[PDB]
């Protein structure tokens, strides 16, 4: 549940967005904000409801709220900044999948995929997806910085598709520094990933495991820890052996070469063959599913405005309004479930049985 104060914060954020989108609502019983004064209303509305996939709208907005310590103005500033930067890039990346990268011959992205530099390798003890990162296979020589960033964005969005209902909507990251050397070091993408993840994936980091760091890493760490927010800086734990990793991940997901039981082939990549993408061209069904979504979206807005004006928090009408918001939230996530085969090219995880949307 949520408290009085917290709910009022949530109501305020939805109110600001409603003012941007021209949704009737009265926010006094709980004009366009500075943070949203320079955004296009319908661009932002369509992009926001697209990026809503397997989390409920309330959970999506609460990530920003908690990221800004429950300060409404801070929260709406961060959310407007994200809406400005995101608009349609990421959605195109994740929906195109590896297939689009191959078809467009994006050499550096392809190289990163084929090295399996960063792969989703299972779930942690709290049911978060685990991205395994192996920096000993990194060379700044292998890709543009834009390429490395697009690759980063694709793996992070892939991870989001693994989020499980009733479990943290966040990703654990295992940096295996075995055999890492300064040949592999690249400060630019370090700092990119830090600031972009901080500004655009709030509350999306679960555990950050730095495993078998060599001595040459101590000075690197002295730099990176001063770029890190304190939130992330103690999401961070240094692990030395399989017994430490067991505190965070079960052996069935830990790669065999680390002492675990996961025998996934990390030295040879199998790219999506496209076998599972047959729904991508039945555009008629897809349009019907998107019409369903748009109807649910309008209903959710209407009910949400109702709930923001309703008094008191006692009311049986309040009971009903809350329950309706929950029901429409669930229906939106099921609708995304149904939409996914019609807009998203299958990833390697859809083929190897590990991802179910």
């Amino acid at each position: 549940q949520l408290t009085e104060d917290q709910e009022v914060v949530l109501k305020q954020i939805w109110t600001h967005l409603f003012h941007l989108w021209q949704v009737p609502v009265d926010g006094t019983h709980i004009k366009i904000h500075k943070a949203l004064a320079n955004l296009d209303p319908q661009t932002t509305k369509k992009q926001f409801w697209h990026d809503i996939k397997n989390e409920t709208p309330d959970a999506t907005i609460l990530k920003f709220i908690r990221a800004r310590k429950w300060n409404a103005d801070k929260t709406i500033a961060m959310l407007g900044h994200d809406l400005y930067w995101r608009k349609d890039t990421i959605n195109k990346i994740i929906n195109g999948g590896e297939r689009a990268v191959y078809e467009n011959n994006e050499t550096g992205v392809i190289k990163n995929l084929e090295l399996q530099k960063a792969t989703i390798q299972g779930y942690d003890n709290d049911m978060r997806p685990v991205i395994l990162v192996r920096p000993r296979l990194h060379h700044s020589s292998d890709q543009t910085e834009q390429e490395l960033e697009k690759f980063s964005l694709l793996v992070i969005e892939q991870s989001k598709l693994f989020f499980k209902e009733n479990y943290p909507a966040s990703t654990t990251i295992l940096f295996d520094l075995n055999g890492f050397s300064m040949s592999n070091m690249d400060y630019a993408p370090v700092k990119f990933l830090i600031t972009c993840f901080e500004a655009h994936y709030p509350e999306s980091l679960g555990h950050l495991l730095i495993h078998k760091a060599p001595w040459i890493f101590n000075p690197i760490w002295n730099i990176i820890k001063n770029w890190l927010d304190p939130v992330v800086a103690s999401k961070i734990v240094f692990t030395k052996n399989i017994d430490e990793l067991h505190k965070f991940i079960q052996p069935q997901y830990i790669p065999r070469y680390l002492g675990g039981e996961n025998d996934n082939d990390l030295d040879h990549y199998t790219p999506p063959d496209g076998s599972l993408d047959v729904h991508l061209k039945d555009t008629e069904t897809r349009a019907m599913i998107e019409k369903e979504r748009e109807e649910l979206v309008e209903q959710f807005l209407t009910v949400t405005a109702q709930w923001i004006e309703h008094q008191p928090l006692n009311d049986p009408a309040y009971i009903q309004l809350q329950e309706k918001r929950v029901q429409l939230s669930t229906a939106l996530c099921e609708n995304y479930s149904k939409l996914d085969p019609y807009i998203r090219s299958r990833s390697v995880y859809d083929y190897n049985g590990s991802l179910k949307v």
